[PDB]
């Protein structure tokens, strides 16, 4: 039996990458050492690093007036570098922010050790939507507009780049890097941990617009400064050596895949079969998500009713286990079930949750 | 062949490297790599809790001290430990002992949080610890930092200082567990994994547990002490090959007899390349004093000693031609550098003591 | 490493390959091979009933469907199909539609067994699809023909034609399985193993039941639609390893996501390929009407519309050393033509993505 | 330890299976399965190529004689022999000699297209052949078909009858290449080949190239000799694999002494069993005269001529408790039947006698 | 990858075996082998210099001493020592300590030359050493023998005892070198080259100057001390290739460190080892007492105290599989007796320990 891995961040590997992480994980292509024991200085590694950068750019068109930087500190760390780095740009150290999730309210109580923060849009009951943009109460003096793509735990994602009436924009896509094309040009900093789409944890890729560099604090770490970092090709300090050449080869793979535009055909026919299976499934899955705003690559649900049936919600997770479909339990915060789909999650994967679900229900439905 | 010398990342245990090798795929039989392995699995709890009892049991950690694992490495700590600490007194100060580049480094750093002063005179070359006496410390100075042993230049502390009773922070990233350290006498130790325990990622940072809640308001949560530590390092995603990996290595420093075995061979290793420079009559030049020469870190001068660039150029090609990496010195100081973590076996010291002397053999008028 | 664009017979999933050469000696410890297993045991018979039931329920066969297993490919339904129907209605009359080669061959060889009227002009290029709506249908016809997909020029209907109530014939060789089917509207359907659904020697065919006994005197017994349906396709040894071969293959399209999914990973395969052609500038040229596109077969020339000799074997030839297999277009057009089948990945097909376009770069005046 | 007595599907040689296996995912370094192989490429020429020689050189075929692989299986050619040859002689009538079940099936179907006239007087049992005196025989027939083994009820031709010079039609389905054969006095010979050739798929077709061009208007275009042979039975798509297999069933033939070594080994093999029915003092009756008994298969009864089902049973479940498949008798005659094709090694028709040996030392009152 | 554990001869480091070899037949350029150097050549008086040399250098030995190399081994000084010694007081007796089979051994030997005494009542096992308070010294006696390190028992001094002034004879073949030795506290220090120093043949013996020329008139020229140190220890021909040997194994050992370096690698390598002892629930059992446990041998056993036979035999069986040579103890103690000397290295240890860690994994209860 085979291990299908729903994981949420750190998620599945495509698993060619992870035979030739295994296959030269003591002989890095004849140089006679390890990525593990590489000199991050060396040209060996340069050529590593290097690649990986120019993958970042060929991938998502990336334009030549934006600098591509690898950090450490995941996603988290982004929501203070973030207001380190940009808050500043203006006077009043004012910031905006859209919070339509777990991950976006993360970042906006973050974001207030640094300076003024404000929801631009009035509070939502649920995280079932997206705020209307007509709605948005959009400071003319903030330094910049944050919003989270794709909200890992509650399954809202933006199909769409909002109108900040020409602010500064700034967003996180860690849970979606890379699974659809995306026009850079529109944002001023995208930033996204590698462990949920395009690799590994322990790097974290930024793409910043090269304008918007020294507006930093005083109190930002070098580390985490995008001027420090960019001016030394993220090599201010030592990366995460191993987790930027296993970004690469995962970068690699989207490639060889039909590369952005590809992933989101793929992450259409993922998400569609589970969905299908949900709106017909007579409420016995309830997903509260509303259709326009459902996300390709997280798919949260209750089983029975809306609030969910624990007993029949346990008996789901156990089955799935004893057929080894990992990490099909629902975010901590949440409960539930969530599915996640991102990139190196085949069709044949889905098709196995979406048979399992299938059968779950023609046997528990009433 | 391939003998690695590298100053951090550095050489891995090759049994270390096998055992990642073979369980990349299917860790331990759970079906999936750590690679793509969940930190908020109970997988991954044994992984991060044996890593952090490890830690604890090779250098006998007292049980108030908190050991946390951290992302940003070396230099992320060097804006860590002032964010997290100088906010100890109200002045905001902190004293600062400059052996070496690193700590000259960590000062700069240093003064984007407040009031740092260094605490000797400047020295006019980094060969020398300035005797703790000369030391001109401030009772309200909210901590004082050092770094144990600087990679870049050879000066390398084989005493813990007096501060006077201040809190301790020290740097020994590049001699973490080549020794027995008396933790208790510490407030805050930090050390980037890649050196001598890990890989290149995670950073070891050993906290007394009555240290926590200085932070200042600007530090981020994935770095303040406080917050990590009440989440076992797990407030975000840590760098979960790179714990593993440590915990592997540091599995194989407690099978090899731990840190007082590790400095018996920190001594056979040093000294086996001290005795081939001072022997040398010249050849080999290393300015650092003898009572404070690093035994990590060993970098020298070949010819005289502002060094003869045609005759260290041959070294560092013909030591490549003989599979031996990593040997040039920093780029700050030039010259060779070899660097003897813990990986570094005493046949591979072995091979760099018989050609160095043979090269000196060769060369020497 | 070889890349397999075979148009008939055409590649198949590695996984498929795999079990047959697993259980090649001893299919599921009975004993035997398949290839001398007897088609009355009671293992074959839980072979041919699975990949019935697949069939039924990947395309979603209604009851009074059969679904049988002929031999003699394609070409033996262009007879077969007006044996067992042409005799309907006692004017032994049939409608064709000759959208491309393959319909052309059946409209001839129907003309054996009775008068054939094509229902629309000669086109003049195989490059679109007539209106239905301005085909010529004949009322007292005993059926209407049609290819679905035609492998040569590469013209695929997206609809169900209206034939205003008459029993409709359709030969989805070269499509069978890469999307849903209403099989409601349908008399007979037919399709050739070898080019999407399994290896050469068998021929699925699916008759409604009331269509049976139609049967002219002339028509062989084990071409017989009643005769086959009412041995289930065992009036004389079918073949059993081709049937086998189709059953993995039929499991291996059901656990990728049914013909639903395999309509959607052909549209993102062929929507590669088109649009590096569209975008070409004139470089690749397909004459085909976009609405009529096939998305299994994509025949095209390079440099000019009529074919370039010189540009057209280099293609070839380094496809070749690539390992790119069976480009070359069909002897009757020449040109390039590339088969995107089930088992053709999206990592194929990107392999002769980034080809085409490193060579349009190369050789674009 | 299975051993495989089956009738047809039937056992193939344990090297060609192990040849098969292996080559199953890279057929002779190409990179592709032959399942994948198309049928035009160089590679298949070869193959298909190669089985026609070995065809024309272990039975001696002359140069005058079209060899073709066609589908439908023999009962193909029970359509195909009529359609492609009734229309010899303007009267459009075939004299067929019943010798057992598969010569009636034959006779029966030609009726389908022109009145068949059996020439002997209808045989109470299909236990002799009727002398070819007593023939009789019409000198406007367009052919006289025969059927050299009959493979239910054990009756094989040990010579090619007279048949007054007319063309003489053969069905040597369950013999083929188990003996020499005078081509030269044939007209037309097949043969299915999975009974001693191959596996299940694929027809033998062997037509003197002046017969060609007489066949009916209602013949499928993929089962006309004169449209296969011109195209050497490429016309379509033909069973690629099985034509293959075919292949290497030939080439072990041809390395195990060609069509006069199997007439040794089918000697001694038929002679073990039939030797242990004619010293069994009836516990064994098989009801075939002498003269005509088949050296392929061997059916009998056990206890009396009409055969004691009691003891047939325990015979069987025993037989199948010792791993020996197949051995139940047609379905429309019972009892039981041995299949000795030229796979069914020695060591075979060895661990049989001595079963029925032992059973009748168990049994006999 | 054979790991060489024996007793004594025991394994030489692989860069020594290297050299011997490379200069076997042209001894550095003279065109001979040293198998064929005369002991009075200017070549080989080179030779036994730089050993006599390396001997004062690695143990510090005082001026006043005398280096020699005698034949005989160690047994050949069990009477040497008495002959040159016992006469040094009229009363011709000696004080003997018995803490294993070797100082016993060399206690009875001594007999035949003089009256005697055993220091201490006779241990009921040799697991411990007799307390120096309690030893009843002779103030009369010639001198005190001990040995230091007791091969077969694993009982080590890790003190030079207080025999009132008297000369201290002592034992080191199973130590030798193994650490830094006070040599003014002694008066004669022998032992055999073959166990930590050299290979079998030569035997050392360090004598102070002013106990010369009190040999007995029975005591041979050849192991006289006053013979041998008037003549270099060339008044007969020596083992010539034994001394050339140990000069290169001495060589190594100063290239590694001296015997401060071996005094460190003793104890990592010891400790291995029996850590995995004292911590395996009693499957592994040690004899001897913590305080007097040797570095260089460990003797326990498997099971029980008095040892398993089934158990301890699957481990020498598995260790031999392992290309573990020599791990069974001494005929006299039986069980498992692990050798350790100078030779052995860490990785060596390392191998053992991971060994022994399975072994019990797979066999305690
Ligand atoms: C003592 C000490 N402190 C901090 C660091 C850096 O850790 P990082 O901040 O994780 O890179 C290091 C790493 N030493 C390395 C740094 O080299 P680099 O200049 O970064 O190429 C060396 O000596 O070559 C260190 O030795
Ligand atoms: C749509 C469609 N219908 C019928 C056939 C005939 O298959 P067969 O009769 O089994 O060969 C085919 C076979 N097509 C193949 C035929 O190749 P061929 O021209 O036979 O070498 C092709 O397109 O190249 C087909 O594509």
């Amino acid at each position: 039996r085979q291990v299908v891995n729903f994981g949420p961040g750190p998620a599945k590997l495509p698993h060619s990458v992870l035979l030739e992480i295994q296959k030269e994980l003591l002989d890095y292509k004849g140089v006679g050492i390890s990525v593990l024991e590489m000199s991050h200085r060396s040209s060996d590694f340069a050529k590593i690093i290097n690649n990986t950068e120019n993958l970042v750019r060929e991938l998502l068109a990336v334009p030549d007036n934006y600098k591509v930087i690898f950090l450490q500190g995941g996603g988290c760390g982004q929501f203070s570098a973030v207001p380190l780095n940009l808050i500043g740009l203006k006077a009043g150290r004012c910031a905006d922010y859209v919070v339509t999730g777990a991950w976006s309210a993360k970042a906006a109580e973050e974001a207030k050790k640094f300076g003024t923060i404000n929801i631009v849009h009035p509070k939502l009951g649920s995280y079932t939507k997206i705020p209307d943009p007509s709605t948005w109460n959009l400071n003319p003096d903030a330094s910049y507009v944050y919003y989270c793509a794709n909200e890992t735990v509650h399954g809202v994602e933006f199909d769409f780049i909002p109108d900040v009436k020409g602010a500064v924009l700034v967003c996180d896509m860690s849970s979606n890097f890379l699974s659809k094309p995306v026009d850079v040009s529109k944002f001023g900093v995208i930033f996204a941990g590698a462990q949920k789409n395009v690799g590994s944890a322990g790097v974290t890729v930024v793409i910043v617009r090269d304008d918007l560099l020294g507006f930093a604090l005083r109190e930002c770490p070098s580390v985490l400064e995008y001027k420090v970092q960019a001016g030394n090709s993220s090599l201010y300090n030592t990366p995460p050596c191993f987790s930027i050449y296993v970004m690469g080869l995962v970068l690699e793979w989207i490639k060889n895949n039909g590369g952005a535009a590809a992933m989101e055909k793929l992450s259409s026919i993922k998400s569609q079969t589970i969905y299908e299976i949900i709106d017909n499934s007579q409420g016995f899955y309830v997903c509260p998500v509303e259709p326009q705003n459902r996300s390709k690559m997280n798919i949260p649900f209750r089983i029975g009713n809306a609030k969910g049936d624990d007993a029949l919600e346990k008996r789901f997770l156990d089955k799935a286990l004893e057929l080894n479909m990992l990490s099909l339990k629902g975010h901590r915060s949440v409960g539930g079930i969530r599915a996640s789909l991102y990139n190196a999650v085949t069709i044949e994967d889905v098709q196995k949750l979406a048979a399992f679900m299938k059968k779950f229900l023609e046997m528990h439905q009433l």
